[PDB]
């Protein structure tokens, strides 16, 4: 038993990390087949974050002004194009660590696992969930730039993320592997500001049927609640509106822990109004929305991958 | 910036799990070298649990009793032997993937990752520290028996723990890679319990540092405290006393943010005798206790790993 928050392992990805140097620029890149993909503003200066013009800047620079290492062991490149804020390196050599690999474009509260890394080489492995205002709450230095985030199912690496930006606000914020920010945010250094930060309802619903699944049954009430009423609470909260689709995904714990949906948003809504207490829920003493249905589901199982 | 809960790379240890079948028991082996490293409860039934005699059971073993996989391919054992609570099985065939590793027993309060499998495969990764009550509160389901945790320094991972049990609780209980318990802990289906859970004060303390590294300073008072005074408050919340050695380790951390260790001390003591008034510190509402002194240091700089 026992419920945590939990990273995919970071082998496959870890063998698809390498260094790339543009100029006095160092950030990270993700080695897939013959090409290799990174934030595109490991053009510019620190002067040029301020306000750059990415077309201007990148006919400047040729295939060899990109310095890609893998190791001790340097990358030929053989031809460069931008999509959107990545880019696109090819060389010479295909990774021979190349896993089955997808590029998916996720959708706000979705999670997933971050390979964080530096120099290319990667530094430790956390779970992060894209927040409803598209941006995310992770631990990014200097030099992180390049850290991809992604899903595994059995042989399938689904990249999801690529690190650009850290907000004037300390959260973050980057792009899919093809290129577009997650949100309205651009890769210069300026004020931009995130919209409200809502919880995912949805998330925190799976996490308590987690919590009574793992013998956390102290908030179960004796009350129950229908969909309009328990949202007009959850405005006031600043919680995302349930939907029947997110009662729908919720089914399969509703069946295995014989509590209806709608009296877990019942529960939901008594901890919203009267607080904790002082007590606990899975050693957590805020209500966590960090964890999709599945990922209760996948740890409530044991799922394992190849 | 940003602080979060991180998990070593797992990818060198995931080419050293295999799975382990004796008789109709499944679980997880570590490939090191020519040997595997299990858990000596896998020659048990669900019946042996309750009293096993290992000597006796493993009389009845021979070397072909051991089903060792790793992926599509089984090893041939030559040789077994009972290192305390831990089986190593002599294979024919050295592990190809065999990384720079040691056997190290941690102390209370280190933190180590674990990487959680099933039938030999890696399920995910995770952080967890050994409470003082040498217990660990991590995510274990039936089968996960045999997942190592680890340190890696560099090129050498550190393997530490092993997991052998679930208690009564539902906190975890393992050994090391030699077999021997941590805590007063033995491998049978009795009721065993653990002592009293308490708080590692210098992580508690290492962990207010790195908030102030990353802005959250709400909680920085005017007061100063002694050691001695301090830690006539630290029994009443059940917090581990607070030593010299503790304060030097803490030094870095004192020397980057300019507040004195007994600052924070009393810092601390403020937050236990008045509570967070529903605030949050790196976004949580508790104190948490499971980031050493070192984990602090290795997010705030950026260590990597080759």
């Amino acid at each position: 038993s026992g419920f945590r928050k939990m990273a995919f392992p970071s082998g496959k990805v870890e063998g698809c990390m390498v260094q790339v140097t543009c100029g006095t620029t160092t950030l990270n890149g993700l080695w897939l087949d013959d090409v290799v993909y990174c934030p595109r503003h490991v053009i510019c200066t620190s002067e040029d974050m301020l306000n750059p013009n990415y077309e201007d800047l990148l006919i400047r620079k040729s295939n060899h002004n990109f310095l890609v290492q893998a190791g001790n062991v340097q990358l030929r490149v053989i031809g460069h194009s931008m999509q959107n804020c990545v880019l696109k390196l090819k060389v010479d050599t295909a990774n021979p660590k190349t896993p089955k690999y997808k590029f998916v474009r996720i959708q706000p509260g979705q999670t997933f696992s971050v390979l964080a890394c530096y120099n290319g080489s990667p530094s430790g492995v956390y779970q992060c969930a894209m927040r409803p205002n598209f941006t995310i709450k992770g631990s990014f230095l200097n030099g992180s730039c390049g850290s991809v985030g992604f899903n595994i199912d059995y042989d399938c690496v689904s990249f999801c993320y690529m690190h650009h930006m850290e907000l004037p606000t300390g959260v973050h914020a980057g792009t899919d592997l093809e290129g577009n920010f997650y949100g309205p945010f651009v890769d210069r250094q300026t004020a931009q500001a995130a919209g409200t930060d809502t919880t995912i309802t949805v998330n925190v619903l799976a996490w308590l049927y987690a919590a009574v699944i793992n013998g956390d049954r102290w908030f179960l009430n004796r009350f129950t609640t229908t969909l309009n009423d328990f949202n007009l609470v959850a405005m006031k909260y600043n919680y995302e509106p349930l939907t029947q689709d997110h009662v729908d995904i919720l089914g399969p714990l509703s069946a295995q822990t014989g509590i209806a949906v709608l009296d877990m948003c019942a529960s939901l809504k008594e901890l919203l109004q009267n607080g904790m207490n002082g007590r606990t829920i899975l050693g957590s003493a805020l209500l966590e929305d960090e964890f999709t249905p599945f990922d209760v589901v996948r740890q409530c199982s044991g799922v394992t991958f190849q």
